[PDB]
Formats: structure tokens, sequence, C-alpha cells
């Protein structure tokens, strides 16, 4: 019941519930002239909501905020992308003015304005080294080194056993490793690997782009990854 991409007009925003405080956000937006769907996370904090990635534009993260105002009536209180491209930081002005505190590496802040993408306000110390994680309310953030992206980062919900991989990780189905301007083909399967070291026990994968799965996902990507390369 996962919802696809020919499922959701450019524009609407579809919540779907993974575990007890945990959903995914579902969008769709064109790019290059195709439709993709993309994903983000969103984790109940007490009474108020972590946000983890934009949904990909303006009108679609005004849209998610309303879905979530109608579905789960909890204030969006922090949000953090993953990285800079505008799937996870486009729609970052839309929260800032709804009063949501939006945050991102240093890594992701420098990309994000090298290429002329919305910011987010705050910057997130303690993730600069692969390997590095940190606690934001309740999730952990992990930055596995280069691999999507060299500022990528992943989101584990510890009280859920919930993995969200963003971009790093693909859909089973997936056959291409995607947008592979800003990739590191070669440390993206040692960066699956240290995920995969890491989160031994995750029981959901969530990736940037299709269906969650299980710890498949990871050794799926890095195949994904290999095919590509050669
Ligand atoms: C199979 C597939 C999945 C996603 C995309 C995609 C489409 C538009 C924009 C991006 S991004 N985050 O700007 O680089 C991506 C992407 N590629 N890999 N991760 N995200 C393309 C093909
Ligand atoms: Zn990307
Ligand atoms: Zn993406």
């Amino acid at each position: 019941e996962y919802p696809t991409v020919n499922e959701i007009p450019v524009g609407e925003v579809r919540l779907y519930q993974i575990a007890d405080g945990v959903w995914s956000h579902i969008a769709t937006q064109s790019f290059d002239g195709a439709v993709y769907p993309s994903n983000g996370l969103i984790v109940r904090d007490g009474d108020e909501l972590l946000l983890i990635d934009t949904a990909w534009g303006a009108k679609n993260t005004a849209a998610l905020l309303a879905e979530i105002e109608k579905q789960i009536g909890l204030p969006v209180t922090r949000a953090v992308s993953t990285h800079f491209h505008d799937d996870r930081v486009g729609g970052v002005d839309v929260l800032r003015a709804a009063g949501v505190a939006t945050y991102a590496s240093p890594s992701t802040r420098r990309l994000a304005e090298a290429e002329g993408n919305e910011i987010p306000t705050h910057s997130l110390e303690g993730l600069s080294s692969s390997g590095d994680a940190v606690r934001f309310g309740p999730v952990e953030l992990f930055y596995p080194g280069a691999a999507h992206s060299t500022d990528n980062l992943v989101v584990y919900v510890p009280s859920a056993n919930v993995l969200y991989g963003g971009c790093a990780v693909h859909e089973l189905s997936s056959t291409s490793a995607g947008n592979v301007a800003d990739a590191d083909l070669a440390e993206w399967p040692t960066s699956v690997e240290r995920i995969q070291k890491h989160y031994p026990e995750a029981e959901v994968v969530i990736p940037g782009h299709g269906l969650p799965g299980g710890l498949d996902l990871l050794q799926h990507t890095a195949n994904v990854v290999k095919a590509h390369k050669n």
C-alpha cells in the first residue's frame, strides 16, 4: 500500500505510517522533464515533530505542512536536510517562514550555497568524519562517508529500528544509481558497509526514492552502484 509515483500528482503529499511515532512523507516532482517520487521522514518528539528532508520544492513543502496538520496535528519544530540537493532542501524557506528551525551539516550548507539552493539556518557539527554519529532529538544522525553525495547523512530512529537512508540508499526495484553528478561511486559501497555495520538491527530501511523494505536495500544499493561503475 506504499504510494507510488503515478499515484501522487505533483503538488500533493502523502504520509505513510512506518512505526509508532514514525511516518514517511511522499511527494512527486518534475526534474529534467521526468517525474519522480521522493521520501522524507517525520518522527514524533514528545508533543512536537522532527522533520527529515523537505518535500522537494516550495509548493510541495507547504502541502506537506498542511498534511501533517490534518493527519497528525502536532507542530513541526525542527527539520534536518540530509544532503544539499533540491529534494532535501527545496522548501527550506517555506519551513523557516512557518517557524521550523532548519538544520544541516556545514558540508551540506556550503554545497547548497555553492549550488544556489536553499540553505538551512543552523549548522550540525560533529558529522564531518565518516562513521560520525550525533543525537538530534528522537534520532541519531550518521555520516557514512561519501556516496550519492559527499555530504549525505542517514538517520536512525532507535525506538523503532527504522533506518532512513536518504539518497545514499536505493529501493529494491532500482536498476541505476540515479543522478551521479555529485556521487563517489568508488566510496559508495564502503559507505554502505559502514551503514550495515553500524545499524545491524534495522527493521525498516527507507530509500530517498521509492519503496521501503528491510536491510536488503543496503546490499542492493552497493550492487546497483557497482553495475553503474562498469
Ligand atoms: C532511480 C532514480 C532515483 C532518483 C533520481 C533523482 C531525480 C532527481 C533528482 C535527484 S537528486 N537527489 O537531486 O540527485 C535524484 C537522485 N538520484 N539519486 N538519488 N536522488 C533519479 C533516478
Ligand atoms: Zn541528491
Ligand atoms: Zn534524491
